[PDB]
């Protein structure tokens, strides 16, 4: 009975210290301390590393207004790989954090070659108005256009353009047009810029990633550092999560709809998509009642234990059945579709008034 | 006598023609329709290519209102380099130019690893203060900060960085930074950003340069073209002037204070600079005076020839003496002064007045 798969942590967990990355579990006592109790991704490791975020949690128990800053690709479909990182923004917000979210137009037009009309769009209807209809507080919560953002902003992007090197940017993304090398920098500003005060002075960022965006971050804490005597900048904080693995085996993707639920799907697209999802079961279920399945392997049970379960008990009664030869996997996944249904009827009936609305929420450039 | 020395023109205007540059003359009868004299760097060949110049004269006659725009390093002390560009300035504001002058600020910091605040206030007092001595309009000319320019301007760097290659940056520059390859794009929106209806949409736009640095405005003529679809903008044109050579037979530089006289100079500094100055004189005053000196080598001359003597007849009258043996560099040297000594102190009791109303003629960033 290891339904958490602390196992697979503790591995890279040794490798990841080298950049500083520590267990999450070395912050619980400030996350008390905070007023705040942990989330289930977080007792279920799912949340494993953090840099940074005690620093955090001690400025928010001092009664400092802390932030939370992540960004979006205005491209292809809201699924379940982003609702994971808006789940993380949303219980920041209800224990009080400012939720700052970047749309990455300039990076959609420039690296990705996606139109203006359509990247404003997309962002707006698929992603603002999804994570509207997740919960996000549409009010509170600052959203905003990598291409509208602003003179102080900006100003970061050129300065830093003076303080990291070719090599250090071909190390973190191979080679390097000059869509990229903007995109690196914008990227790096849109995480320091909220400290300005012309954004609301938050010094004491997190920002919630997977370890594969480290680098990127690493860069951003370099940048803050490089800047002394031109603008006093605190390193951001993160938070790491393991990366959902898609229905297919392989990493969600928009690219292809089978890897991944869209938060749109109609009840019975998503059903489908879920019955052929790749799982830990066997030949027959025969073998199936005699040896059990294997959950550490299987992509019905990452829905459960990342989405579909936030109960810790159905989860674990999930793993133990499955390990215990009690459950065949015909019935797990309708198990599963069955909180799958009602979550996606849920959601979609408040996703045309979140567009609404959404639309007002931001002030789209104008080319 | 051949005073203006069409001789040394003729050669490469042969080559520039493969980029489109044509003889200045062709747009004398559409200066004419205009309404404008040619100004006397034009009468002498000193401007002397030009590409769309005409298409700006045309519009300028239907009574667009067209725009000339230049930027400077704020870098070390304002030269006769510098004055020159300044000047071609001058002569477009009287005949009814909207001017901008960019200041360079994000370059200077990124690129040349100049101070925030020195910067700003070489800009202002070294810069800015001096072109307004020389006589460029406080009140109709935009002088901007490339760090403080807004978001309009801002997002078509954005924008831009998808719009060019590596390989096409490395072709203008070489080995390329980010620094660098960020001062490449920030300076075709310098040129390409007052077409813009929020800075007043002043589609047609000459810029002053040398030949020299066609090859940036050739990337930035292929960014507008390039940029058709989401935002509508027009190739800029250009004029094409010689440099002036330095007081040393080198290029004028801040760097090599003999090279060039300084706007600030003290009179016995710049005497002396200039009495210094390399001629196209002889070995002793008897061998000068049975075969002439050399003008179309002679440092002083140029002088005369591009800021000293504007009067034709007086510049050619020192061409003639010189060639014909009736003058002697140091009796040249003193003529020369004259008009320098007088052009200086005129020049230098604007100045502290200019540096007042400096300060007042832009906004500083913050940062
Ligand atoms: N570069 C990201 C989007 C992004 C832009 N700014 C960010 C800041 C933080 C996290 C992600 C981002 C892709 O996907
Ligand atoms: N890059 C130039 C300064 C500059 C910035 N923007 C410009 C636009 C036009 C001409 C020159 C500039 C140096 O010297
Ligand atoms: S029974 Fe459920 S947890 Fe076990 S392998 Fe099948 S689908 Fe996965
Ligand atoms: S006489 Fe004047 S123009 Fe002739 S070489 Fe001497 S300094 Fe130059």
């Amino acid at each position: 009975l290891d339904p958490w798969g602390a196992v697979e942590i503790k591995d890279y967990d040794r490798l990841l210290r080298t950049f500083g990355i520590r267990p999450f579990s070395e912050v619980l006592p400030l996350l008390r301390k905070a007023g705040m109790e942990p989330s289930f991704l977080m007792r279920r490791g799912i949340i494993f590393g953090h840099r940074d975020f005690d620093k955090i949690l001690e400025a928010k128990a001092r009664g400092e207004r802390v932030a939370v800053l992540t960004g979006f690709m205005p491209s292809g479909k809201f699924h379940f790989g982003h609702k994971l990182t808006v789940d993380q923004l949303i219980y920041l917000q209800k224990n009080g954090f400012k939720v700052f979210v970047a749309i990455a137009d300039a990076e959609a037009f420039a690296v990705r070659r996606i139109g203006r009309e359509e990247a404003v769009r997309i962002a707006v209807e698929e992603y603002i108005a999804n994570m509207i209809a997740l919960g996000l507080d549409p009010k509170d919560t600052e959203f905003y256009f990598q291409t509208n953002r602003g003179t102080p902003y900006f100003r970061l992007i050129q300065l830093f353009s003076g303080k990291v090197t070719a090599a250090e940017m071909e190390a973190i993304y191979g080679e390097l047009t000059p869509a990229k090398m903007m995109a690196s920098l914008t990227q790096a500003a849109d995480i320091l810029h909220v400290q300005l005060d012309e954004y609301g002075g938050y010094r004491h960022v997190v920002v919630p990633v997977g370890a594969d965006q480290d680098p990127h971050l690493r860069l951003t804490r370099d940048l803050a550092d490089r800047m002394a005597g031109v603008v006093e900048l605190e390193r951001p904080a993160s938070t790491y999560h393991k990366l959902q693995p898609g229905l297919d085996g392989r990493k969600m993707s928009s690219s292809r709809p089978d890897s991944t639920i869209f938060l749109t799907d109609p009840p019975e697209v998503a059903r489908n998509k879920l019955f052929r999802a790749l799982t830990g079961g066997r030949a027959t279920a025969e073998e199936q009642r005699r040896l059990g399945g294997v959950p550490e392997v299987c992509s019905v049970y990452h829905m459960d234990l990342y989405h579909l379960m936030p109960d810790d008990g159905e989860v674990k009664h999930i793993y133990t059945s499955c390990r215990l030869g009690k459950i065949l996997c015909g019935e797990c996944k309708q198990i599963a579709w069955e909180k799958l249904e009602r979550f996606l009827a849920e959601h979609q009936s408040r996703l045309e008034k979140a567009k609404t609305i959404a639309w007002k929420l931001v002030e789209p450039p104008r080319f």
